[PDB]
């Protein structure tokens, strides 16, 4: 049985996997992808050391590869992340100038956007922007540009396609009481009241077992900053129970906001945390009663 197809049955956009050539090529994992997710996600081809790994000088090849996979397929498009502090080339970090740097970050995002104008149904603009104690992490453009390159950015990607829907991002945003779910959800107030862009929260949710229940209450929660859409991005469960697959299930069910759910991979050994056994596919691309269980959920 199809994830992807039975939550569409209940109402919800898709069920989505991270993914790139280096998988689609190899395993089963086409095969997983074709039959049971409706949706993908480059999981490195499309982050900025991929894309840009000299000013101007961009590279496509592999995303290239990851958007015509998924149009033959008959998948919808995901693709990030324009700007966070993960895979940026010491080229963009080391710069000081203010305007310099405006300049870099709307040509990153104008490129690739237009790149796939009309093609990408989400693309996750700007993505872990926030410390834990919800202030805003110090990367080179809080550093360099202040607290306005976040409207920057959705400004830019809303003007190179109007027809995506543009999110920001983070992780540790499973607690409805952690001062960094709170945080993300009153920034996103004020950005959307000054009509900043923002379509979307994707919650990044790499979980530690037992976390699925919190996720009942911190959804709804993420979903009163009032942007159309929320997400749940990069998902796996340590130990890949199926009571925190079925909580996480169920949270996005009852939050008529929530589009999907993308999983981080398919197969236990080519997840980042392999020895956590945290996705939804065994070592030998069988489904694993996680699996089961939320077919049986949505049934
Ligand atoms: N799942 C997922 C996922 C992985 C990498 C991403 N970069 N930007 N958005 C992303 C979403």
């Amino acid at each position: 049985q199809s994830i992807d197809q039975l939550i569409k049955a209940r109402g919800k956009v898709y069920f989505g996997v991270a993914t790139d050539q280096n998988r689609l090529t190899t395993g089963k994992n086409a095969a997983i992808i074709k039959a049971d997710f409706g949706m993908v996600w480059p999981e490195n081809s499309m982050q900025w050391d991929a894309t840009e790994p000299s000013q101007g000088n961009f590279n496509f090849a592999g995303a290239d590869y990851l958007v015509n996979w998924a149009q033959q397929n008959g998948k919808l498009i995901g693709a990030g992340c324009l700007v966070w502090h993960n895979f940026l080339p010491s080229w963009v970090s080391s710069i000081t100038d203010k305007n310099t740097l405006i300049n870099v970050m709307k040509n990153h995002i104008t490129t690739l956007m237009t790149r796939y104008k009309g093609k990408i149904r989400t693309w996750d603009v700007v993505g872990e922007a926030f410390n834990e104690d919800g202030s805003l992490r110090q990367n080179v453009f809080l550093n360099v540009i202040g607290e306005d390159y976040i409207p920057i950015a959705f400004q830019t990607a809303r003007a190179a396609d109007p027809n995506a829907k543009l999110y920001i991002m983070d992780y540790n945003l499973d607690s409805a009481s952690y001062p960094k779910t709170q945080a993300i959800v009153n920034r996103v107030k004020q950005w959307r009241a000054a009509g900043v862009p923002i379509d979307g929260i994707g919650s990044q949710m790499h979980l530690s077992a037992g976390q699925g229940a919190g996720v009942l209450q911190a959804l709804p929660l993420l979903a009163s900053a009032g942007t159309p859409e929320v997400s749940i991005l990069m998902l796996d469960v340590a130990g890949a129970s199926p009571t925190d697959y079925v909580n996480v299930v169920n949270a996005c069910l009852n939050v008529q906001s929530c589009v999907g759910i993308t999983v981080m991979g398919v197969a236990d050994p080519d997840s980042a945390f392999a020895s956590s056994t945290p996705l939804l596919f065994d070592g030998n691309f069988n489904p694993k009663p996680a699996y089961n269980a939320i077919v049986q959920d949505l049934q």
